[PDB]
C-alpha cells in the first residue's frame, strides 16, 4: 500500500533559482511589482521628447486616414437602428450558410424580401458578437423577441436591397477582416501584397482548449498541414523574412494543465516536438503563444525540454509569448534569457499585453486567493511592457524580441530605446490582422520607420473563429484601449502620447490597486472577510501542501462521544479510507442510546447558561472558529480527502464552505438578534456524510449564533473531521455544556430526535429518512403546546436545459463538473441532462470524449479528478441502478476503472441515454448522468416533467436566447437556478442553498431567514420586506369588509403589507456573475381551522404570501366563506380527501394542544413532501398578530447567472 500522499503533486523537475523567482511573484501586491519596473522602464528627457514627437506624428496619420466603417456606412444609408443593424447581420450570416450563390440569390429574391424570413437554431444564436460589431458594447444574452422584431421591420422597410447590402457586408468580415483566410492556402495567397511591402506573417490555425482526444488529434493534423503549407512557400527565406506559424498548447491535449503535468511531458510534448521537427527542416517560425495565468509555467517546462532536445539544434526559430499584464513577465523573461544562453537557441520572445485579463479577475475572486496574477490598472500594464522591453533590447544577441502592439505611444518608445544601429533579424514589431496595418504602414518601409511587422494572421472558417473573435471586439471596445481611443474624439493627442512611466511615477501611492476592483478577501466589503482558498498551480503552495497532508496523515484521528461532562466510553472501530480499506485514517467510539438522551438533558441543564452569552459574544466565537479553520487549512484538507473521498479542490471548497458559514452566521447575527429572539433550546443536529465538514459546521454554528444548545450527530461515515470540527469551536470558546458531540449511525440520531427535552431537530440527509423524523416529530409537541421545528434540506434530481444556441464546450465542462465531481456525491450534482434534438449527437459525442480523460482514485494525489463513492453498501446501491438500466436495453458509456481501485469502493462515471424523465424513481447519489432529448417545441411540456418528479433542488440552463430564459425560470420550480455555468454553486450568502418539495422545507442555508427559524420569535432579517402588495389579499381584504368582518379585514390589510413577497435582490459576489435573491409563493397551503375568526387569519396569511389553499372541509366552516370575489374563489378549493389534493407546500393550524397533535400527525402520513407546518390556538390568534409567520409561507430562490459567459466581461470593459 502506498502511503498517503508520498506523490501528491511532484514537481516536473526541480525548481531551479531562476523558475522560484518566477513563483515568487505570481501573485506579488501591486505596490511592490511597479517600483522596478518604473526603474526599468525609464528613459532620458531627449528620448522622451523624441518618442512623443514620433507618437504624434503616427497619430496625426492614423487619424488622416480614418474612414467609416463599411457597417456603419450601412446602418448610415438605411437608416438603421442598432438592433436592426444586429439583426441585418445574423441574416447575412445565416444566409452565407448557404453554399450555393445562386441558391442563396433565389432565396433572399422569392423569399426573405417577399417577408416571411422565419418560415426560412435562432438565427440569432451569435448576436452578441454581431452586437460588438455594431454597437461597440458586449451584451452577454441575446434579446431575440426584439431582434426578430426589427428584422421584419427593416425587411418590411427596405426589402431586398437592404439585403444584398447585409450579406455583401458580412461575406467580406468574415472573409478578409476577421479572418486571413477561410485556409493556410488562401490565407498564404493573400499574403503576397503586404510580404512586398516588407511585412511578414505568423499564422494561427483558429483552435484552442481542446476538450478530446479526438480534438487534440484534429488540431494537430491542421497544425502539421499548415506548417507544410508555410514551409512550401517560405521556400528558404528563413525565420526573419519568412513566414511562421503560431500554436496554443491547449489545442494539442484535452488535460493541459499542472494537475495533469505527467501526462502533459508525456503525450502532449512528443507532439510540440514532431512539429517543431517539421517547422525546423522548413526553416520556420513556431511560437507558443501564452494562454491563462495557470498555465505559464507549465509552458516553461515544455520551452526547457525543447530549448535541450538535440534533435531540433541547428533551427532558432523556437519562439514563445511572455504577457507584460502579469506580475511575472520579468522574471519569465530572466528565465527565458537565460535558457537562451544555456542552449544557444536564439529564442523569438513574443512580448505582448495580454489577452485574458476580465477572466483572470473573476477567477482569482471566484478562487479566493491572495491577489490577481495580472495588473488591476492598464498604465501598469503599459510600465510593465517597457520595462520588460528594455529587458530584451539588451539582449538582442541571444534573443529576437518580437514587440506586439497596435499602441503608437508604446511603438514610438521602444522605436527610440532601441536606438539608431538595426538589421533584420535584431528585432522586429508584431500586429494582428485587420487591427494594425494602418498603424504599421506609417512604420514599415524605408519611406518611414525603416522597422519590420510580423502580422499575425488568423486562418479558419466562420465556426472555428467564434472564441478568438469575440477577444478582439472587446479588446477593440473597450474605454481602456488604444485602438478605441484613437476614435474617440474626446481624446485627445496630447492624452494619447502620454508616457505611463512618468504618469506612474507621480501618482501618491506607486503601483495601487485599481480602486474598483475588489481583491478576493474584500467581496463582501465591511459585512465580513471572504475565506481563503489556496492556488495549486503554485509549486510554492504545492510543496508545504504536500508537507501539510502528509502530517495529517500521520495523526491519530479520533472520535468520541463528547457529553458536557467529558468524553464517554462506548463501542470503538476503526475509520477506512473509501479509497483504499488499507489506509486506517482513525478511530470513532460511538455513542450508546443512553447517553444520547443524557446528553440532550445536559443540554437542557445548560440551556439557560448559553442563552445568556449575548449574541455579539456568540458571533465573536463563531468568528474565533473561522480564523482557526483558515489556519488549519491545509490538515483539515489532509483528513477530508482520506476520510470521505475527496479530492484535494473539493476539500478546499468545502473548508472554504465551513468558514463562510461561520461568518455568515455571525455576520446575520450582529444585524438581527435581541432579547427578544429566545432560543428554542436544545437542538438536534443531524448532517450527512457527503459534506461533512461544511454542512455539520453550518447547521451547529446557526444553532449556537441564535443561542441554542447543540447535539451534533455526524454522519457514521464521516465522524473524525466532524469532531475536529467540534474542537475546533470549543477551542474558539464555545463550551462544552453548549455543544456536545454524539458520534454514530441513525440509532443515535433518532435517539436525540426522540428526547423529550429536545426543542428543534436541523437535517440534511436523504428525504426518505427526513420522512422518518417527520414521523417521530408528529408525537410531539414543545412546552408551551406548538409542534416542534423541523429544518429538513433533502434530495434532488437535478436538471440541465441546453438549447441548440449553447457552445458545446462550455456545456461539457458543466456538465462533467456537476455530473460528475465528487463521484456524483453532491446533492446538487446534475442527475438528468436534457439536450435540444439538433444538438444532441454532438454534445453527446464531445461529453462522452471528455468522460473518457478522466482519472479515478485514491484521491491523495493531484492528478485524481473522481474519487471512491463512500461505502461498498452505496457502490452496490448505485451499480444495481446502472444494471436495471442496462438491461432494458438503454445505452451505457462507462470509463474502465485500474486495477489499483479494488482496494476502494469505486463506480465509473456512468451516461446513460434514457427516453423519457419518468424513467427516473428515485436520486441516485453516485456518478451517473441521464440524458434525454427533446423538440424545441415541447420545451414547455419538458419543464413540466422536470417538475413532476416532486423534487426542487439545482437547476441549469444553457442557452443565449433571453426569450428561453423567460421562459424556462418564470417555470421551473427548484430553489438555485444556474443561466451558463455549473449547478453545483452554494456560496454561502450569493447563492442562498436549498429547495423545495422533496428537496427541502427550507428556510435556506446560508441565507437570511434561516437563523429566524432557530429562535422563538423571529426578528426581521436585513433588506427583508417587499413594496408589492398581493391583489388577491386586497380583494379578499375587501370581501370581508363588504361581510362586517371589520378586525379580520384590519389583519388581512397588515398581512399584505408586512408580506416580504416580491423581494427581488442582487447579492454581492465575484465579477462576471448575477447573483439573485428572490422570494415567492410556495404554492398551495392546506388550511386547517377551527374557527371563522381563525380560518380568516388563516386565509389572510396565505394569501398576503401569494398562495393559494385548500381549506379543511371537515372544519364545517363553508358557510364562512359565501359569495367571494372570483380572484379569491380561482385561489381556494376545500378538500375531504388532504392526501388526494395534494402536494402541498406548507399548512396552517388552529386548535387546542391535541387537535395541534392529532392534525400533525394526519399531515404527516400525507404522500411526498414534508410539510413546514405552522400552529396556533384560536387564543392566540386572537392575541398575536404574528402568530403565523409570513417568513415560512414564502419560498426563496436563487439565481445565478454567469454574465461572462460570451466570451468577457462588459462592465470590466468600462474599468482602466
Ligand atoms: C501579434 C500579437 C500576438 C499576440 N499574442 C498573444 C498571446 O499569445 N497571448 C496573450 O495573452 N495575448 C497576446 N496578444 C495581446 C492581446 O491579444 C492584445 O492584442 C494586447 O494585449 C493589446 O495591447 P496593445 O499594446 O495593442 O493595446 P493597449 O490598448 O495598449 O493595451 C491593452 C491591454 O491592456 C491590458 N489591460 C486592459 N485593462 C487593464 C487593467 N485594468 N489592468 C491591467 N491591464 C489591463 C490588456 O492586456 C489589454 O489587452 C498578442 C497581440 C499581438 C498584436
Ligand atoms: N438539500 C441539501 O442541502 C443537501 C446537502 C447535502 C446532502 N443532501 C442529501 O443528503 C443525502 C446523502 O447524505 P447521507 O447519505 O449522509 O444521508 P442519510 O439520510 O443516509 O443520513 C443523514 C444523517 O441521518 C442520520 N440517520 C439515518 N437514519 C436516521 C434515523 N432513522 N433517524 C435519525 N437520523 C438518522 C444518519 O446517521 C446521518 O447522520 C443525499 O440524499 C443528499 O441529496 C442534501
Ligand atoms: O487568440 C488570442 O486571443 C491571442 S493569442 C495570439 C493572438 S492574440
Ligand atoms: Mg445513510
Amino acid at each position: 500500500a502506498p502511503a498517503p500522499f508520498a506523490d501528491f503533486a511532484p514537481p516536473v523537475r526541480p525548481q531551479s533559482t531562476l523558475r522560484r523567482a518566477i513563483t515568487a511573484a505570481y501573485r506579488r501586491p501591486e505596490t511592490e511589482c511597479l517600483p522596478p519596473l518604473v526603474e526599468a522602464a525609464t528613459q532620458s528627457k531627449e528620448i522622451r521628447d523624441a518618442a512623443a514627437s514620433t507618437a504624434r506624428k503616427l497619430i496625426e496619420a492614423l487619424r488622416g486616414k480614418h474612414s467609416g466603417s463599411g457597417v456603419e456606412g450601412l446602418v448610415q444609408e438605411y437608416s438603421l437602428s442598432s438592433q436592426e443593424g444586429v439583426a441585418l447581420m445574423c441574416l447575412a450570416e445565416a444566409l452565407l450558410r448557404i453554399p450555393d450563390t445562386a441558391t442563396r440569390d433565389a432565396l433572399i429574391r422569392d423569399k426573405i424580401a417577399d417577408g416571411n424570413w422565419k418560415s426560412h437554431r435562432s438565427l440569432f444564436v451569435n448576436a452578441a458578437t454581431w452586437g460588438l460589431v455594431v454597437t461597440g458594447k458586449l451584451t452577454s444574452t441575446v434579446n431575440d423577441r426584439s431582434l426578430a422584431a426589427a428584422l421584419t421591420r427593416l425587411i418590411s422597410r427596405c426589402g431586398e436591397p437592404v439585403i444584398r447590402r447585409g450579406v455583401d457586408m458580412a461575406m467580406r468580415m468574415m472573409g478578409e477582416q476577421f479572418v486571413t483566410g477561410e485556409t493556410i492556402r488562401e490565407a498564404l495567397k493573400r499574403s503576397k501584397e503586404l510580404e512586398e511591402k516588407g511585412f511578414s506573417y505568423s499564422y494561427d490555425m483558429l483552435g484552442e482548449a481542446a476538450t478530446t482526444a479526438a480534438d487534440a488529434e484534429r488540431y494537430y493534423r491542421d497544425y502539421e498541414s499548415a506548417i507544410h503549407a508555410i514551409g512550401k512557400a517560405s521556400a528558404g527565406r528563413g525565420i526573419y523574412e519568412g513566414p511562421g506559424i503560431s500554436i496554443k498548447l491547449s489545442a494539442l491535449h484535452p488535460r493541459y494543465s499542472r494537475a495533469q503535468a505527467a501526462r502533459v511531458m508525456g503525450e502532449l510534448l512528443p507532439r510540440v516536438k514532431a512539429l517543431a521537427l517539421l517547422a525546423k527542416n522548413y526553416d520556420i517560425g513556431l511560437n507558443i503563444d501564452a494562454e491563462e495565468a495557470d498555465r505559464l509555467e507549465l509552458s516553461l517546462d515544455l520551452l526547457e525540454v525543447l530549448c535541450l532536445d538535440g534533435d531540433l539544434s541547428g533551427w532558432n526559430g523556437m519562439g514563445f509569448v511572455v504577457q507584460a499584464y502579469g506580475k511575472r513577465c520579468p522574471f519569465v523573461l530572466d528565465f527565458i534569457i537565460d535558457l537562451a544562453r544555456r542552449s544557444g537557441r536564439r529564442i523569438m520572445v513574443r512580448l505582448v499585453k495580454g489577452a485574458y485579463w476580465d477572466a483572470e479577475i473573476k477567477r482569482a475572486q471566484l478562487d479566493g486567493l491572495a491577489d490577481f496574477p495580472v495588473f488591476t490598472r492598464k498604465i501598469h500594464t503599459d510600465v510593465s511592457y517597457i520595462a520588460c522591453a528594455a529587458k530584451l533590447l539588451a539582449a538582442t544577441d541571444v534573443v529576437f524580441p518580437q514587440f506586439a502592439t497596435h499602441n503608437a505611444q508604446t511603438l514610438a518608445a521602444i522605436y527610440h530605446m532601441a536606438g539608431k544601429d538595426f538589421h533584420v533579424g535584431k528585432y522586429e514589431f508584431q500586429c494582428l490582422h485587420g487591427m494594425g496595418e494602418p498603424l504599421y504602414e506609417e512604420v514599415v518601409g524605408r519611406g518611414k520607420l525603416d522597422r519590420p511587422c510580423r502580422i499575425y494572421a488568423p486562418v479558419g472558417t466562420h465556426e472555428t473563429l467564434l472564441a478568438y473573435l469575440v477577444r478582439r471586439l472587446l479588446e477593440n471596445g473597450a474605454n481602456s484601449s488604444f485602438v478605441h481611443r484613437i476614435n474617440d474624439p474626446k481624446v485627445s493627442i496630447d492624452e494619447l502620447i502620454a508616457d505611463p512611466v512618468e504618469v506612474v511615477r507621480a501618482m501618491p501611492v506607486v503601483g495601487a490597486k485599481h480602486d474598483r476592483i475588489a481583491l478576493p478577501a474584500e467581496l463582501f466589503g465591511d459585512a465580513r472577510t471572504n475565506s481563503a482558498g489556496l492556488d495549486l498551480s503554485n509549486e510554492e503552495t504545492l510543496a508545504s501542501l504536500t508537507e501539510a497532508l502528509r502530517e495529517s496523515a500521520a495523526m491519530k484521528w479520533t472520535a468520541l462521544p463528547q457529553l458536557a461532562t467529558g468524553p464517554a466510553a462506548g463501542e470503538t472501530r476503526t475509520v477506512l479510507n473509501p479509497g483504499d480499506h488499507r489506509d486506517v485514517v482513525g478511530s470513532v467510539t460511538e455513542t450508546s442510546e443512553e447517553d444520547a438522551r443524557r446528553a440532550v438533558r445536559l443540554a437542557a441543564d445548560a440551556a439557560p447558561d448559553w442563552a445568556a452569552v449575548p449574541p455579539s459574544e456568540r458571533a465573536a466565537c463563531l468568528d474565533r472558529a473561522a480564523e482557526l479553520m483558515q489556519a488549519r487549512m491545509p490538515t483539515l484538507l489532509g483528513l477530508i480527502i482520506r476520510e470521505a473521498g475527496k479530492s484535494a479542490l473539493n476539500a478546499i471548497a468545502e473548508v472554504r464552505e465551513a468558514i463562510d458559514f461561520l461568518r455568515y452566521y455571525a455576520e446575520q447575527t450582529r444585524r438581527t438578534l435581541g432579547p427578544g429572539h429566545g432560543p428554542l433550546g436544545p437542538i438536534v443536529c443531524i448532517s450527512p456524510w457527503n459534506f461533512p465538514l461544511a454542512i455539520f459546521t453550518g447547521q451547529i454554528a446557526a444553532a449556537l449564533v441564535a443561542g441554542n444548545p447543540v447535539l451534533a450527530k455526524p454522519a457514521e461515515e464521516t465522524p473524525l473531521i466532524a469532531a475536529e470540527g467540534v474542537r475546533i469551536l470549543r477551542e474558539a470558546g464555545i463550551p462544552a455544556s453548549a455543544l456536545q458531540l454524539l458520534p454514530g449511525d441513525g440509532r443515535v440520531g433518532a435517539a436525540l430526535v426522540a428526547a423529550a427535552e429536545t426543542a428543534g431537530v436541523m437535517f440534511t440527509g436523504s428525504t426518505e429518512v427526513a420522512r422518518l423524523i417527520q414521523a417521530q416529530l408528529a408525537d410531539r409537541l414543545s412546552p408551551a403546546g406548538r409542534p416542534i421545528p423541523l429544518i429538513a434540506e433533502t434530495g434532488g434530481q437535478n436538471a440541465m436545459i441546453v438549447d441548440s444556441s449553447a457552445l458545446a464546450e462550455q456545456v461539457v465542462g458543466d456538465v462533467i463538473t456537476s455530473a460528475f465531481d465528487s463521484a456524483g456525491q453532491r446533492c446538487s450534482a446534475l442527475r438528468v441532462l436534457c439536450l435540444q434534438e439538433d444538438v444532441a449527437d454532438r454534445i453527446l459525442t464531445m461529453l462522452k470524449g471528455a468522460l473518457h480523460e478522466l482519472h479515478i482514485g485514491r484521491t491523495d494525489r493531484l492528478s485524481v479528478d473522481v474519487g471512491p463513492v463512500i461505502t461498498s453498501e452505496a457502490k452496490d446501491n448505485i451499480e444495481k441502478h446502472i444494471e436495471r438500466m442496462r438491461g432494458l436495453g438503454r445505452k451505457v458509456e462507462q470509463i474502465g476503472l485500474a486495477s489499483e481501485t479494488g482496494v476502494g469502493t469505486f463506480v465509473p462515471p456512468t451516461i446513460i441515454e434514457l427516453e423519457k424523465l419518468s424513467d427516473l424513481q428515485r436520486e441516485v447519489f453516485g456518478p451517473v448522468l441521464h440524458v434525454i432529448r427533446y423538440r424545441r417545441d415541447d420545451l414547455d411540456r419538458l419543464v413540466d416533467d422536470v417538475n413532476a418528479t416532486g423534487y426542487g433542488l439545482t437547476f441549469g440552463l444553457h442557452t443565449r436566447l433571453d426569450e428561453t430564459i423567460a421562459h424556462v425560470t418564470s417555470r421551473i420550480k427548484a430553489g438555485n437556478l444556474y443561466i451558463n455555468r455549473n449547478i453545483i454553486g452554494a456560496v454561502v450568502g450569493v447563492q442562498p442553498f436549498g429547495g423545495r418539495g422533496l428537496s427541502g422545507t427550507g428556510p435556506k442555508a446560508g441565507g437570511p431567514l434561516y437563523l429566524g427559524r432557530l429562535v422563538t420569535t423571529a426578528p426581521v432579517p436585513p433588506q427583508h420586506s417587499s413594496v408589492h402588495t398581493d391583489p388577491v389579499l386586497l380583494d379578499f381584504a375587501k370581501w370581508l369588509d363588504g361581510k362586517g368582518a371589520r378586525a379580520e379585514a384590519e389583519a388581512a390589510r397588515n398581512a399584505g403589507s408586512s408580506s416580504a413577497l416580491g423581494l427581488d435582490l442582487e447579492l454581492p459576489g465575484p465579477v462576471g456573475e448575477r447573483n439573485l435573491y428572490t422570494l415567492h409563493a410556495r404554492g398551495r397551503i392546506l388550511l386547517v381551522p377551527a374557527t371563522e375568526s381563525g380560518l380568516y387569519h388563516q386565509l389572510a396569511a396565505a394569501l398576503a404570501t401569494g398562495n393559494s389553499v385548500a381549506i379543511d372541509a371537515a372544519s364545517g366552516l363553508q358557510a364562512s366563506l359565501k359569495n367571494l370575489p372570483q380572484t379569491v374563489g380561482l385561489r381556494v378549493s376545500w378538500s375531504k380527501d388532504w392526501a388526494a389534493d395534494g402536494p402541498f407546500a406548507g399548512a396552517l393550524v388552529e386548535g387546542d394542544a391535541e387537535r395541534i397533535r392529532a392534525v400533525n400527525k394526519a399531515i404527516a402520513a400525507l404522500p411526498g413532501p414534508l410539510l413546514l407546518v405552522q400552529a396556533a390556538s384560536s387564543g392566540e390568534i386572537a392575541r398575536n398578530p404574528d402568530a403565523y409567520c409570513l417568513n415560512w409561507l414564502v419560498e426563496e430562490v436563487s439565481a445565478s447567472i454567469n454574465t461572462a459567459a460570451a466570451g468577457g466581461n462588459a462592465s470590466l470593459m468600462a474599468i482602466g
